[PDB]
């Protein structure tokens, strides 16, 4: 791509859905976590959850499409069990049976995702992202690959 | 506030609503357009629209109060009359009958947006910000003022 980029942690390969994994040293500024896998052809929804721990009650970043009402995406985090205010993206840019590939970059103020290589969507930080030790990927899709990534030297 | 700030263009005070005025010489970085008003006891919408001509078919960003399911804020651009994806946050920052401060900051990559001196909402460029030289505001409010302020 346009940046030089470095492994950080070891990739997840063929993570069996739902996947549960460790983000080894917790998420930070300059980091890409990218998955690679295919909507499944009948797909309703599916996550991506950016989480402090294992229980789902602190996601910092919850990412959730939704095939429903013509298409689109839902962000939205969760704070000691409460979800916040709803960021909606009234557009689907996934497939149902497609391939795709979602990459999560991690800047000082904001997530940025692209979906197969495109922006998508910014998401601003409501809580510490260095808490974020763990991604949880659910529902209808499969995934090949999750890759982390530095741009830090 | 935390930051020292001086006039860019002089304000539009008490403008009648439908409003549409010139921004003049277009945004700049780190311009801060703030509107103080009143949204109306049982409104329904309100829109203020950063666009480029009187025309309307090209608007940088189009910023929309709904008082509709539950309360939620649609943020967009139209260009060539063509709306684009629509950005909703599905919390509603205003209080019918009641006061409020909103504050556009013009910054390189983003508009931020703060709702009573809280933030709110961030809006990616879509297109070129210093295009907008025409501001409109419609809708179901009034204002005391609109201001034009930098750090400078
Ligand atoms: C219109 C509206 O606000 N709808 C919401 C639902 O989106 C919400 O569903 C939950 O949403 C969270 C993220 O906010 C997560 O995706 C959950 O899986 C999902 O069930 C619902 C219940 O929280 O409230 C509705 O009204
Ligand atoms: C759920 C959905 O996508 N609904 C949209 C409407 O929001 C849209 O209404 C228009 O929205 C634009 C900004 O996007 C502007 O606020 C207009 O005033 C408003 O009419 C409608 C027509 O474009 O499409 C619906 O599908």
């Amino acid at each position: 791509g346009s940046m030089a980029l470095f492994s950080a942690q070891s990739p997840y390969i063929n993570p069996i859905i739902p996947f549960t994994g460790p983000i080894q040293g917790g998420l930070q500024e300059g980091l890409q976590v990218t998955l690679q896998g295919t909507t499944k052809s009948f797909a309703q929804r599916f996550v991506v959850n950016f989480q402090n721990s294992f229980n789902g009650n602190d996601i910092a970043f919850h990412f959730n499409p939704r095939f429903e009402e013509g298409g689109y995406v839902v962000c939205n985090t969760k704070q000691n069990g409460q979800w916040g205010p709803e960021e909606r993206k009234m557009q689907m840019p996934f497939q149902k049976g497609m391939p795709f590939e979602l990459c999560f970059l991690v800047q000082r103020s904001e997530f940025k995702v692209m979906v197969n290589k495109k922006f998508f969507v910014q998401y601003q930080h409501r809580v510490p992202y260095h808490l974020v030790d763990t991604i949880a990927v659910s529902g209808c899709l499969k995934l090949s690959f999750i890759t982390f990534q530095t741009q830090n030297f």
